């Protein structure tokens, strides 16, 4: 879409593409007013998708919370809509690729899991589901105060599950899924309305992939095939080389439906007890700091 050295609205000079192909394209850009590098996400106003407006709404509702990028600006024209946000470092999928065996140490995996769980709690606390939890949607900070912090990205698939009063809206009988196949829960595969527990299913799949390097359905492209494996796969065997406490995490989320609030502290305890058991210190160096 936007070429290099294109200047959005005479302020944001495109430098490179850093991601795209989903509901949007995101660029690293130079903010010519502040002279600071920023992230610039663009959506064609001609796409079927019309999401960036709610990305900003979610983004400003989470402003100030940890693991959330700062909103810098947004705008629209006849060709595309855009949002400008704080630039973060490399994403967790990139970092996992660049590890020699495609795996993180358990020290990194468990401490990442704690941070991602916190950000999932955060967006759930403002009444929104993420619905596209995956490694490429999390990135480490890029500043001296943020580089050991994980940042939640891409609210383009987010949906409000509460209403104005804090009550939970009824789920639809069916809901289309337009997210990423690899880390979707079986509920998502079955076009069921996603709930808070489905964001946690994605976290569970992420952490298994981090520690083990792969998921059984890694190569499989056909979505509707992928759901069939997950529906038939015995998930306890994913935990062969995970800490034993992950059985509690698996058992809990497998028990949930759309209507039941997750026991977030149970999952947090699984991570924290796993770390204490291996003597993993919170301030230990991450794998890529090595
Ligand atoms: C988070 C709010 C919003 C507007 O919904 C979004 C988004 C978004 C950001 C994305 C990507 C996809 N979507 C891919 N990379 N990336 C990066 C990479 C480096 N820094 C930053 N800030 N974002």
């Amino acid at each position: 879409i936007l070429p290099a050295n294109y200047v959005v609205k005479d302020r944001w000079k495109v430098l490179k593409k850093i991601g795209g192909g989903g509901f949007g394209e995101i660029y690293e850009a130079m903010d010519l007013l502040t002279r600071e590098n920023v992230a610039l996400k663009v959506e064609s106003a001609q796409q079927p998708k019309q999401v960036l407006k709610m990305e900003v709404a979610v983004l400003k509702k989470l402003q100030g919370k940890d693991h959330v990028c700062r909103f810098i600006g947004c705008g629209r024209n006849e060709k595309f809509n855009y949002v400008v946000m704080q630039l973060q470092g490399r994403n967790l999928a990139d970092l996992r690729r660049s590890q020699p065996r495609g795996t993180f140490t358990l020290s990194t995996t468990l401490r990442l899991g704690k941070q991602i769980l916190e950000s999932i709690e955060a967006i759930h606390s403002v009444g929104f589901l993420h619905r596209d939890i995956k490694p490429s949607n999390f990135a480490m900070g890029r500043l001296p105060s943020t580089y050991r912090k994980c940042y939640m990205l891409d609210f383009g698939l987010a949906r409000q599950y509460t209403n104005t009063t804090g009550d939970v809206r009824p789920p639809r009988n069916v809901a289309g899924f337009r997210g990423t196949v690899r880390y979707a829960s079986v509920n998502a595969h079955k076009n069921r309305e996603m709930g808070r527990h489905d964001d946690l299913w994605s976290l569970f799949y992420m952490l298994v992939e981090f520690a083990v390097g792969q998921l059984p359905w890694r190569k499989i492209k056909d979505k509707e095939q992928v759901g069939m494996i997950k529906e038939k796969y015995e998930h306890r065997m994913l935990l062969k080389h995970m800490p034993s406490e992950f059985h509690l995490f698996l058992d809990h989320i497998a028990s949930l439906d759309y209507f039941t609030k997750p026991d977030y502290q149970l999952i947090m305890s699984v991570f924290e007890n796993s770390m204490k058991e291996r003597g993993i210190a919170e301030n230990e160096a991450f794998d890529w700091e090595k």
